[PDB]
């Protein structure tokens, strides 16, 4: 028993992690098979920043100003190119532990692990949702940009994030691997605010279950709701309505527990109007809305990669 | 800027684990060099564990009854032998991607990483604390029994935990390296109850401080306190007396923040006195003392490995 932010482990990941170094801009590449991927301000200064014209700057560039390090060996770049904020760099070496792979744009409310890397070297590794105002709440210091956020899949990596960003009050932007920005930011120095966030609904119900499997089980109540009935609660506080795919996707947990969801629904419905009184759910005083239904299951079942 | 439960990157532990199966047991175990460590009980049956003779058990089994697999590779195991409460199998193969490496026993308060695994394949990796009653709140399902604790300095994995055991109300012992375990506890199935816990106070300290360099002072208050007054407060509030070392340890981030410890000592005072009347400090409605002073300075700094 018990219960854990918990992320991926990242040796697939730290086996792709290189320095990037144009001019005076050093920040973290993902080396995968004969390319290079990493955030296309690498060719900036900072005061370029305030709104680069990076297809000009690009243009004066050459492979051989892209310095590349994994490691110790300097890796030779032989091409070059620009996929929307991100940059591609072919080198003349194949990466020997490149993992199955793939590049996924994650949806809002999905979760991922992200390895904050600096000069190319891993830091440390912890677990991140996708908000649904497309920032995550991540930790970053600058030299992290070109950090990659992931998922595995028994053997296969699943790519969805890099780090570009820092917004105001400590959130993060970024893109997906094909250089597509998650939300509307863009990769420039100027006035951008996230959307106002909401509240994961169908990862809180996750997490409530989690509680049910771990025996913390207060707060179970003896009624029921309609679907209808809960979103105008949801609504009231700043949660996002919950669909029947999401009670779908709730199958496996309400089965295991025979907690059917909209029961489950109904609990966290006096949660939201009584509030905790103090109490907390697996050791936590709020309601923790960063796990998916699959990441319950996972972490309940001991899947394995 | 931001702050995460953050775990150390795994890979150098994922390429050290293998599984260890000995009759009808399957657990994990650690294959450095030519010596592969794994929980004891390996030899044991679900019927041998209200209280084993582990010895004699031990002296039944020869090299060849111990399966070991490293991925889909059979390591033939040519010699055994007990400390404590780990096997150590000798190993005609030496593991190539042992990395540097020490075994090390962590005092209580201190953190590490924890790569959960089962089958020998990881599953992953959180950050814990040797809790003062030597216990640590972690998440493990069985099969995880040889999964290790760790921490990464540089190049060099020192190994602090093994798992072994699920104590009541979800918290878990183990060993260290050389099998001795942390806290009273033994390798049977008897009634074994940890000591009533403590909050680890230069803990909750040290996150303050990483509070208020993500700019969440909201907490600080004008006054100071002496070391002797602070403690009669710790006290009645179940926190671990603060000791001068513990104020000395704290001296970095004091001197980063300008926030001498014992004027953080008075907001701290001012907050178990007072509680936080619904306020968040870096996102937790608690006060959080699972990240110690040093963990504050790697992540605040962007300490690499
Ligand atoms: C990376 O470029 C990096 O690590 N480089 C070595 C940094 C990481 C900063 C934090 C830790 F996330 N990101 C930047 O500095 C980006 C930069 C590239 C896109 C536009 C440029 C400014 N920038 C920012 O994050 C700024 N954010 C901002 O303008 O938001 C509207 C701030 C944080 C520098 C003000
Ligand atoms: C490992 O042995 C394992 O994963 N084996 C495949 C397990 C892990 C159990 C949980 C997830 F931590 N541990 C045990 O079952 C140990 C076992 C070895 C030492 C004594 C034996 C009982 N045991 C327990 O953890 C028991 N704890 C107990 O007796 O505490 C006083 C319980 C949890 C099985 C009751």
């Amino acid at each position: 028993s018990g219960f854990r932010k918990m992320a991926f482990p990242s040796g697939k990941v730290e086996g792709c992690m290189v320095q990037v170094t144009c001019g005076t801009t050093t920040l973290n590449g993902l080396w995968l098979d004969d390319v290079v991927y990493c955030p296309r301000h690498v060719i900036c200064t900072s005061e370029d920043m305030l709104n680069p014209n990076y297809e000009d700057l690009l243009i004066r560039k050459s492979n051989h100003n892209f310095l590349v390090q994994a490691g110790n060996v300097q890796l030779r770049v032989i091409g070059h190119s620009m996929q929307n904020c991100v940059l591609k760099l072919k080198v003349d070496t194949a990466n020997p532990k490149t993992p199955k792979y793939k590049f996924v744009r994650i949806q809002p409310g999905q979760t991922f692990s992200v390895l904050a890397c600096y000069n190319g070297s891993p830091s440390g590794v912890y677990q991140c949702a996708m908000r649904p105002n497309f920032t995550i709440k991540g930790s970053f210091l600058n030299g992290s940009c070109g950090s990659v956020g992931f998922n595995i899949d028994y053997d296969c990596v699943s790519f969805c994030y890099m780090h570009h960003m820092e917004l105001p009050t400590g959130v993060h932007a970024g893109t997906d691997l094909e250089g597509n920005f998650y939300g509307p930011f863009v990769d420039r120095q100027t006035a951008q605010a996230a959307g106002t966030d909401t509240t994961i609904t169908v990862n809180v119900l996750a997490w409530l279950y989690a509680a049910v499997i771990n025996g913390d089980r207060w707060f179970l109540n003896r009624f029921t709701t309609t679907l209808n009935d809960f979103n105008l609660v949801a609504m009231k506080y700043n949660y996002e309505p919950l669909t029947q795919d999401h009670v779908d996707i709730l199958g496996p947990l309400s089965a295991q527990t025979g907690i059917a969801v909209l029961d489950m629904c109904a609990s966290l419905k006096e949660l939201l109007q009584n509030g905790m009184n103090g109490r907390t759910i697996l050791g936590s005083a709020l309601l923790e809305d960063e796990f998916t239904p699959f990441d319950v299951v996972r972490q309940c079942s001991g899947v394995t990669f």
